[PDB]
């Protein structure tokens, strides 16, 4: 019982970019750009269609970086999240009214105003790492229990 998700983070040598959700699932938090994966569509296509369509960035070849497995307690779907980074785009960053999109130097990620899971394995993401997560919460502030192990083949 697990559902597809797609997280894509543009991260170049010296920054990174994310954007601020305004509203629906994990709004008020910094991210990467993705969602829900739809029928008779790669997972990296939809990857590439998401990002375009929360950030107005076009992407040619995503890398595989990771999957992360959320478990949220009392729900039943797990949130399988196939995770890609890109440091080549094309196209300004676009705000909308579903996304603030604002590049971060490395060394001032807003760790405090992003998921907290993310403070574990976005360092693998910075040191070129690849990885498989599974992270248990309480509610969207509390993890209850994680695992996250670096491998060779995401
Ligand atoms: O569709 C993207 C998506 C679905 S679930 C999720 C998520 C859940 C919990 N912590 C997180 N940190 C970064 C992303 C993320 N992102």
């Amino acid at each position: 019982a697990s559902r597809l998700y797609t997280l894509v983070l543009v991260l170049q040598p010296q920054r990174v970019l994310l954007g601020m959700k305004k509203r629906g699932f994990g709004a008020g938090r910094w991210n990467g750009f993705g969602g829900k994966v739809q029928e008779g569509e790669t997972i990296e296509d939809g990857a590439r269609r998401e990002l375009q369509e929360e950030s107005g960035l076009t992407v040619d070849a995503l890398h595989k970086v990771g999957q992360i497995v959320f478990e949220f307690v009392g729900e039943p779907e797990l949130m399988d999240v196939h995770v890609f980074c890109t440091d080549s785009i094309q196209g300004t960053p676009v705000e909308s009214d579903e996304m603030r999109p604002c590049w971060f130097q490395l060394d001032q990620i807003p760790f405090k105003d992003m998921w907290p899971d993310d403070s574990y394995w976005f360092p693998l993401l910075l040191q070129k790492k690849k990885f498989h997560g599974y992270f248990k919460f309480q509610g969207q502030d509390t993890i209850l229990d994680y695992t996250l192990r670096e491998v060779d083949t995401v």
